[PDB]
């Protein structure tokens, strides 16, 4: 048996939450079903796909990794598994974990079924026609080592998460017009570092970088 | 035991559903960020999900008398009509008045003591679910009460041509009273002429919900904020 | 074996949350409760509230992990501290109202193997590992408090809000029939806060045992200009 971390956009406002564990429960009784049904933020795939980016690492290999969310519905086969929307959701955790394998599962209710079966160990095939994995939507982003990327999404605090894979020591980063240094220890001045997901990263300390710099998705971040 | 689902309006700006889960482990959350004190879009959750739930679950709902009600489910909440679209699909058979042992605090200062009838969910609501979930017979609760004296809301689902805007979801999509929804035709609402759908490929759009019920949604954004709808607007399929 | 409440201000969105998920869930293993997420970044008087709230409630022995660190990237301790709950988070005063209502007996410095330390803390907690193993032990009164002081009266500060914007003061007592001053205005205490007419100021003993003022079907927050750290005083 394999766990199914299930994740989703519901913020606790929606029950439907409810009836895929129901769902679950009474398909695959056996497989643990861990609940992040309120982890992905609804109407802005950028940030849900970086959400699952910074937390794949963390779920034990083998997991199937559940995403209720027109787009056709698939199931993908890597390291970890994945059922979901096939609307580029997973672009960001693929660049983790490139699928060897894809299947297109023949609305909302369609993907509980697949995620139990895929628990219970049954063979994927029974989920219905396998795709080519180039043929799985991906979104137009890419995480690179620099010297320019974006704004990729921000969190709470107002840091700003960038698509640059690296963050010099001692070296200084170009946004929102903004000369940023980029360093480690953290005075309401910006300051760029490795982020937790190992994205470069700008907060303003104690305050919001979003804010106070005027920040915007899809602005450009410079390495200089 | 029987499992016990969780809804409120408590929010998630404070531990208030935490400490009613703690308290029930002296459970399955259906929704806890709702709007406060909206009781159509409470009851319509309610609604959404019950029938899903495994029976004899018991329903634990608190958004503001307190009643244990008894059907194929049975529900702990306020007697002030939040279940009225649950009950349409399962009428209780019995009620009773909610009136169990406060749960008692584990640490507290010299001569402290918490505020009286300031956290219904967690001093009078969740003891009562807590019972209910083990078994233990609804007498035990308080006093019986007639269920024809229990509280409902003046919700009325029909099949039109006139109707009204029950709520409205997270996205501003608008929830009406209406259980059809012609194909090709048109639904009024707030002036406007909407067409009634069943695929879709800033335009608003009717088209029967997942609950049964006919909706208005606009793509990509509120139905509710885009054509400034309202709770209790009139619906009539053209 | 006991069960995790984890509290934080990073918002149930925030990756962080269910990083500390899966690493609290890597059977048989703990039942993770939330406690809140959603809390104001950065506020401790408002997660220290909480926490203070709930603690009573909770199963003895529970692990309460706290995770509002705004000393982010800062020179603070990651604790664990142990009373009649347990207690996993920044060492920055947090717990400060936990702690009254249960004195640590121990205290352990979380060392790295930075809040990546927190989730597995916990964890190791949870499954009633040897504390030792977390890191050294410390003293327990050199752990951080707010300046914050629970007091009988008759003064007393504005502590937190919830939010309706209900103001929370630092006062045990809310006698009935008295009256208690904020902001040089006389505000009558009753037994609830519908004793009064609707956008009327009132004070009454709130859920947690401290005295509250609030506006009826209104927030005393915004419309009295209700600040933290307001002197409040019983007449």
């Amino acid at each position: 048996m394999r766990p199914v971390y299930f994740l989703s956009d519901f913020g606790l406002e929606d029950p439907y939450v409810a009836v895929v564990k129901a769902v679950l429960a009474e398909r695959a009784p056996g497989p643990a079903v861990v609940d992040l049904a309120h982890a992905l933020p609804p109407q802005d795939l950028r940030r849900a796909a970086y959400a699952l980016f910074e937390a794949l690492p963390y779920l034990p290999e083998g997991a199937v990794v559940l995403a209720v969310v027109a787009r056709r519905a698939v199931a993908a086969l890597g390291r970890w598994t994945y059922v979901g929307p096939d609307n580029g959701l997973f672009t960001l955790a693929w660049l983790l974990d490139p699928p060897r394998r894809a299947f297109l599962l023949e609305g909302r209710d369609v993907f509980a079924p697949a995620a139990a079966h895929l628990a219970l160990g049954l063979p994927p095939e029974g989920l219905g026609p396998e795709v080519p994995v180039e043929t799985l939507a991906r979104l137009p982003l890419a995480l690179t080592e620099g010297p320019e990327g974006e704004v990729l999404t921000f969190d709470r605090f107002g840091n700003a998460i960038t698509t640059l894979l690296r963050a010099p020591v001692g070296g200084f980063v170009e946004v929102g017009g903004r000369r940023v240094p980029v360093r480690r220890t953290f005075e309401g001045a910006p300051v760029a570092y490795l982020g937790s997901a190992g994205l470069l990263e700008v907060a303003v300390n104690r305050g919001s970088a979003r804010e106070a710099l005027g920040l915007k998705e899809g602005m450009p971040v410079r390495l200089l």
